[PDB]
């Protein structure tokens, strides 16, 4: 089948939707891959590097939108509404649930669209959104060393300290896979690491990662107040996927911390469990409060789209081949897939956001 | 005796002299300490920090430098030059050899100025310089990472990668205290990690920290080129405390190697093992040559001020309480305070500095 | 019952049915084993440990054949077809699929023959085979390690280096149980290893085995053909247990390969992912082809009888007591067993065999 | 040479002067061993076990004693005053500087005592003690986990805590060789461990060994003060092996900490850096003060006698050999032992001796 | 709902039904507490600990027991039969098949008992056992280790030895949670381990926590025999949770082991596989058959009631809370709860009880 990528345009997103490896792979299976000429560029990846895949690189964006499918990374803009067509593919994160114009928009044009975020397995996993997770619990450790320094604002504090002298102590509110990969980091500098959680098997099963060298403790009001208190780095680990998560930190709790001391809380953008957490802009990506430092960008991945680009490939692959193959059947044989369809037809097939515009529907 | 602690006014400079555990310790072995107020704050020590300690907090520098002895991170400076006193004992880190008008200044003055980067020990260690080496080899791969993230210039390499995704790699440019510091935090951040030594024996104990975890190889031109050339992170760790060191990476090397790949080199300030890398300031850190990102701030210690005076402190200690207690004859009593005397009475002492200064001598 | 043990008469065939714990354990149940004499030597048992244990002692094969149980560990073969008797109970390794007359031989015969790699749990694992499985994932490395030695053909590289040399480069391609037993042992030696997979949940297992001290990358051509180029030693850890494999390594990819370079494929028997590599054997145990050394000799765990022997038992026990206790009922209380069932009165039962002949169905 | 050793007649002194592997040494070497009866019974050694060995038991200790080499653990009693003979060669734990009447009873016989405790090497090392102390920090926390016991009178903490629930804080005073191995055994039981030291190269050396798992902390009374008072279990380990230890913990200080918290201190015979803590018998091992649990019993190694027993005799049998060789002449051969001579032909030889009695020298 | 705690009167019982944590949160909910004065004492939770979590502390039993709801650890003795009360729900540990008249007094009175130990998840796990389960696990240990100490019985054996010296040697019969965590106490201890178990793939899970540290061996009569011969601290952890577990150490076997070996078993009170192994008092904790000691003291947990009370609290919690939410509802909207209940309505209705006590179904 004929598969385009165009260039990503949302501001600050430097990943693309097919690595060179992946389009290798594609055209491999006898399907024709064009990309639109510089979208691999952010992400580390030449139009040569996709020539010697097997590409044909496009000079526009409308070359790479005019094609059975469209493979993306974000969501389709206004900008470019007037490039969809009528029987495609789309392929992307979408995020629907808060997206009324562009839910219609695709309505409007009649394309089918598939969402990563929901495509879901029997297990209620989401394949292709934890990739993305794993990073930014990577990320949170680095940005929030980052921000522990006294130029970028924090008390200045080393996370590992040095022999003779205090390790900084990050704790961790949310023992899954975004906690779990923030306390490898974390570890990984020498910090002192604490990590709560309401989950008692999590906590057991983390013990097996970390054995004594975490503290794995239960969350409950009284100690997550004392540990708050003493934290150099605050990290808000609770990714309720669908809603937003209770309020872990209030306010008067983030009084209680240390001046220069930082909170990051990957749940930013959804809501997080951190009262006076609050989304920022990258040229003003911190604010303070009560002397403590606010990380809110969001996006944390999009800082190393050479690395995020493959590990979403990694996870998308098997399914963009298996569209390519079987075109709208691989809905009939991939329940996870079937599961990910949002709009078909000019009907909005997606129950949670059904639920979202009841009157779409 | 009393003694007595300035605020640090040099620009970017945030730690202090004694910090309140040093002056709680000083004011239990019958010393009087003076800080003027707001000293510590850039480290995290507020003027209360130092009442509860045993200091009386004195309101302006003139009531800090009118003490017997003076405690301080960096060199003085002009501004202060008319606070000097004729028999003060001054102990912080000169770097004369650098320097003709500041020791000109002091020796008109005539007071005893100690340099912290000459008390030395019969190994010809520096037991004042190492705690800050230990933090710069640390800060070198926090540094690293955050400029190979994208929005900040590098390629968006997560240096631990994700399963299923390369890991960035980091090569390491001797494997003396910086290198080894460094190579704890790559490793500990999940990098793969390439540590270069010209020293069989400082490899073989290498072994002995890493185990196979590390690659340790000898510094020999040919295998020099080639790990360079696949690095991400390329940190020189080649600290020669003198006089500086051997290009190890020249300008032809630098060209050949990947776009958005970062240097950081340790050595900066004084002459690093890099041909491309010069100094830099903290509005601009940074600088691309062959589209390979440069780091050239000096002083990285100056970033984690609350961890770096604890850490100078923990080895200053011994010898501010020696000198507080014998004065002048602790010079006769310990031979790396006597190493340590730079001038005296009007006249130049330092060996190393006379013969910078010969007509000074 | 009555459980008789022949002595292993194939070709380099040194493990045994039983070993005398084994023995010792069915003996405490009621049940009384007759072994031949010398059938444990090549595994390290001698007759009187069987004594000790409770067996008796038989002077032939077809007194240990005239038993309502034989217990074995490779298929019958010509010479013993006239020791077989129509009610037997017969349990080994017998791979029908592959032996048209012995499966017609036990057919006229009429015993029922169980088969050790049919024996299957509903999670569709094979209890009886996986001892093998990890014991030639953890060989494959002390092989290679064996012909990267100049005197055997390859081109003299130790696999762990020593400090200053680069260590081998081992390739993994496959995560399951073989490749992750031979990451195992590749680490241990000191070994710079990558491994490859298709499904990423299984390399996101492999990093809680590993950390971050092996590669750990996603199967896609195009890191492949890096890799491989690269490698020291190649292992394929690609084991589909019931048909073949496919060619992740073609001879154009071996041509690229290190002269001096060793390929190890734990699925030479069956059909392996190297193109180039055949069975070969004990006397001429490797190839060369473009100067790259290839090792196809079958049956890895037969290099350790001691070792395989009583990993076999430990897992064959139970079903050996079942058996031993319920007779043929066992296939009415024991789904595993039921499934193990290849031939029955006469009738070839298994449902993989069958499509193998279906005439013979 | 002929050699004794009787049994150890000090109340709960369970080990004895040479296990059956030295003696068999020693008989392998020419010499003839003397045992009385019963004299390894304490430490698991029967009089077989020497007979094996070639030793002759002897049915009294004046069969014992009568040698011209007597090897003991011990200091001799009053009781054995009259087993002593006028040129006898003594080689035990002797402790000269506590005991008026044994140090002038030696010098009346006229025999020639070699100390154990001060067999010292060049670099003022103790060999001879080593192993007692090994084995000491090693039972700090062993005992400590038993008073923290609710039936023993602390207050029912599990060192390591279970996943959820808060691990025990250790506090270790002192980094050298005691504390290091007390830290071995509380970071093995999964505490949360702080060890102090004044020494930061001592402390840097300590990271080596146990990376980021412990804290590392330089011994200053105001981290001190923080650190005792939240610690569940104290260990003094500043053995400060000829005078005694400041102290490092005064009662004020005990005062702070928690109920059932524990203290065991190492130095105590010596004297200890606890303010509050003192000798205690095995009949009332432990006593409290603010509700903190003292315990104060004298030589742990004791409790072990197997493990101490042969710790020693891997240390002194090099030396007993020479003796048994060299009788006398090892003294100007040996340095190491020349030091340990304490007296001889009724003078006192030892310098350290005489400054405490330089009346008796 | 009003929620009562009433202090543990059991002999040696310390532990306590909520710990102050529990009860802010409960509190947190719209519920209250009544906690009887000195309730928590034991377990190191003072009165005003629960004022300040919300709680009104009660003068006496009755004040404690006259609560809908009641939250014991411990089941209710004949002195509190006349304090419980018609509609109560009773929520603790009940061991009804043990205790005929028991059963039959909550059947008199009417309330609904649930029983900690019987509340059952689908994959039949009893998630308010375990916790206790691994701390004894960890003790087994801790007080092993204390009986191998000469003054307390044993051969006087340091389990982790000293370099130079045999370390000691500990076998673990039974591989799960308990013989699990016992593992982890003694390898950290530095002994030389060995688990057996009979389900191999225990075995291999096994590895994955310890690689290859510990032996892990197949439990066969055998191999079994041989190793407890050789073990200085044997721990039974074949915790057959209803019923007892089979003799896997006759008196014969034990008989073989070394004089001074110790025994414990964590089935003691249930029924060991160590035949000579018998429940003792804390009086007299202890007794020896063959030389060799044993340990035979239940409830090992009940030494650490601060640890054991947050642990079983962290377990039983969010049942507790929806107990006071739903009252009885809960137990149709909760199937592990509804396994939990023992008693009701004067009606006897547990499967397994009734079983026990069929004439009183």
């Amino acid at each position: 089948m004929e598969i385009g990528v165009p260039k990503e345009i949302k501001n600050q997103e430097f990943r693309v939707g097919l690595s060179p490896s992946s389009v290798r792979t594609l055209v491999e299976a006898g399907h024709t891959v064009f990309i639109e000429t510089q979208a691999g560029i952010g992400a580390g990846f030449a139009d040569q590097d996709y020539v010697q895949a097997g590409a044909q690189v496009v000079p526009s964006a409308k070359d790479a939108w005019s094609r059975e499918m469209v493979v993306k990374v974000k969501e389709p803009l206004p900008a470019e509404y007037d490039l969809m067509q009528k029987d495609q593919l789309l392929f992307t994160y979408l995020h629907l649930a808060a997206a009324r114009e562009l839910t219609e928009q695709l309505m409007r044009v009649g394309l089918t669209a598939i969402a990563y975020e929901t495509v879901e397995l029997p297990n209620r996993s989401l394949p292709l959104l934890t990739p993305m997770s794993i990073i930014a619990g990577r990320l949170s450790v680095q940005f929030g060393a980052r921000f522990l320094e006294r130029q970028q604002g924090g008390r200045g504090v080393l996370l590992g300290g040095v022999p003779g002298v205090k390790p900084g102590k990050v704790v961790i509110l949310g023992g899954g896979v975004v906690g779990t990969e923030a306390a490898k980091m974390a570890v990984g500098l020498g910090a002192q690491v604490q990590i709560f959680d309401i989950n008692v098997e999590r906590l057991s099963y983390l013990e097996t990662l970390f054995g004594s060298r975490v503290e794995l403790l239960y969350s409950n009001s009284a100690e997550i107040e004392t540990a708050v208190a003493e934290a150099d780095l605050l990290i808000g680990a609770v990714l309720v996927p669908g809603r937003r998560a209770p309020i872990l930190v209030p306010a008067s709790l983030v009084e209680q911390m240390r001046t220069g001391s930082v909170i990051v809380d990957v749940a930013v953008d959804q809501g997080g469990c951190v009262e006076t957490l609050h989304p920022t802009s990258h040229t003003q990506p911190t604010y303070e409060v009560f002397g403590v430092v606010h990380y809110g960008v969001p996006n944390m991945p999009g800082a190393v789209p050479w690395t995020a680009t493959q590990a979403l490939n990694n996870s998308t692959l098997p399914y963009v081949v298996k569209l390519a193959n079987q075109g709208l059947k691989a809905l009939e044989t991939d329940d996870a897939l079937a599961k990910g369809l949002n709009v078909q037809a000019h009907r909005l097939v997606h129950p949670a956001v059904q639920q979202v515009f009841p009157d779409l529907a």
